[PDB]
RNA sequence: GGCCCGGGGCGGUUCGAUUCCGCCCUGGGCCACC
């Protein structure tokens, strides 16, 4: 360990370069506002020195007085962030801000309320300057833990906190920092951590609860870790012990034939078909907890139709959108049976039989049961009548997007898309 | 936009639904975009 932590700070500590250029965009974005005479404060991970390196973002808070209206901070917000970066992006699905680049360096311009007390919030973001006054005190000096634990999560794909990686967020990773002391520490703690462990920072104490969460130092409502899902959470926790039992320095670096995955298939001897449609042009916040409803509502689909779904995943190129599907039954009989009423009550009974049938009831344990004939044998022929008919249940955009046009691939055909890697990775293939 | 909690109308399926699949209207929270 030890000596596998100093080697980590190579590939997490910013290099002299890095910081140079930071430093001097820095700069210029204060000369750039003050020329505008606007009143801003720098948070977030540039301003507390807690950035990963190779991912230097920094993050200009403009404050306004809290008469202010929303629009207002749009408007005005807006106006100064264009006329501040050296090129710009606007794509935001809540809250506004405006992205961009100063002397080659990413900048997040975010309009806010300047409030004393976080407690009621106004704007989506106004707890973030008070986050920063939190840790500046706190955080001098343990800087470095900071980014071994950031990219310890991000080398494992559960850093961002935003819906396409349910992780863990930047100021999350500080506020373990804190609470625990240093990236070890905190490793060797989380191998205990439950669905139910409650940290809270401000009392220096961990308790159990009803779900994992981290309360806010800034405010006690406030659980730091609230898009952090369950999965995530465990995989963390199995990371953790992996790597006290076998301390490597692969668990800090990043981590297929599509001829080799249509044996795989082949023998596994299941139904693997995808559900394709173009792609809303919407924000990411947006887009993927619709594919998971999408994802999920026709997994549902698949188990009540006795298709006995094995696993499901979604890809998002810039095109279209897959809806992927592995299922144990590639086809089943067309009859089945339905339970009927007990033999004891007659009134039931007459009305379970006089149903035009096709093959004539029979009892069976004291009950009536009957054959009934089912709409479609094979998993496609069912999503393919579902997505058509409930589209509207898929979610908002992705569900319109699938009423305008949506296709099943299979077999062959499947292999030549953009969702290999998402199948190998579902699928358990190892190597 | 998604999730959670709660009202008020419906339709379909079913021998049988408040409870299965869905649809309108509506109240209160929460999360992601910093
Ligand atoms: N889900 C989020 C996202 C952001 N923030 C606040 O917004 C600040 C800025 O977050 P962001 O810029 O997204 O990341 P950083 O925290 O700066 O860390 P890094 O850029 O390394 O990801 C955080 O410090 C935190 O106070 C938060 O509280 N919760
Ligand atoms: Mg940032």
């Amino acid at each position: 360990v030890e000596e596998i932590l100093e080697k980590a700070l190579e590939l997490v500590i910013p290099d002299e370069e890095e910081v140079r250029k930071g430093r001097e965009a820095e700069e210029e974005l204060r000369r750039r506002l003050d020329e505008l005479g606007v009143e801003y404060v720098f948070v977030g991970s540039y301003a507390r020195n807690t950035w990963l390196k190779g991912s230097l973002e920094i993050d200009v808070f403009l404050l306004f007085p809290e008469e202010f209206s929303k629009e207002e901070l749009r408007e005005r917000g807006l106006e100064i962030g264009k006329a501040v970066l050296d090129s710009y992006e606007i794509r935001y699905a809540e809250h506004p801000y405006v992205h961009g680049v100063v002397k080659g360096v990413e900048v997040d311009v975010v309009p806010c309320y300047k409030l004393k007390e976080p407690k009621n919030i106004k704007s989506a973001v106004d707890r973030t300057p008070f986050h920063h006054k939190w840790l500046e005190g706190r955080i001098k000096g343990k800087e470095n833990e900071v980014r071994l634990l950031k990219g310890f999560l991000k080398a494992n794909g559960i850093y961002g906190a935003e819906y396409k990686v349910r992780g863990f967020s930047g100021y999350l990773c500080e506020l373990l920092i804190v609470f625990y002391g240093s990236f070890l520490e905190t490793v060797k703690n989380a191998r205990r951590w439950t669905r139910r462990t409650v940290i809270d920072v401000a009392k220096g104490e961990v308790r159990k609860g009803e779900e994992f969460f981290v309360v806010d130092p800034v405010d006690e409502k406030r659980n730091v870790a609230a898009n952090l899902s369950l999965d995530n959470l465990a995989r963390f926790v199995h990371l953790c012990r992996e790597f006290m039992e076998a301390p490597s320095l692969g668990f800090f670096k990043p981590k297929i034939e599509p001829e080799r995955l249509r044996k795989i298939v082949e023998e596994r001897g299941t139904a693997v078909f995808a559900v394709k449609f173009r792609k809303p042009d919407i924000v990411d916040d947006n887009l993927y907890p619709q594919l998971e409803r999408a994802s999920r509502k026709i997994f549902e689909f698949l188990e009540r139709e006795n298709f006995m779904p094995l696993r499901s995943a979604f890809k998002a190129s810039e095109e279209f959108c897959y809806l992927l599907f592995e299922c144990q039954i590639k086809e089943i009989s067309r009859v089945f049976r339905r339970m009927g009423p007990q033999f004891e009550d007659e009134r039931n009974v007459k009305k379970f039989l006089s149903r035009n049938r096709a093959f004539r009831p029979f009892i069976e344990n004291g009950r009536w049961w009957a054959f009934e004939m089912r709409k479609f044998t094979t998993p496609e022929e069912g999503v393919r009548s579902y997505a058509s008919t409930h589209w509207h249940t898929l979610g908002k955009n992705v569900g319109e997007s699938i009423r305008e046009y949506f296709e099943i691939i299979s077999g062959e055909k499947l292999f030549k898309e953009p969702v290999t890697a998402e199948l190998c990775e579902m699928m358990g293939v190892k190597d």
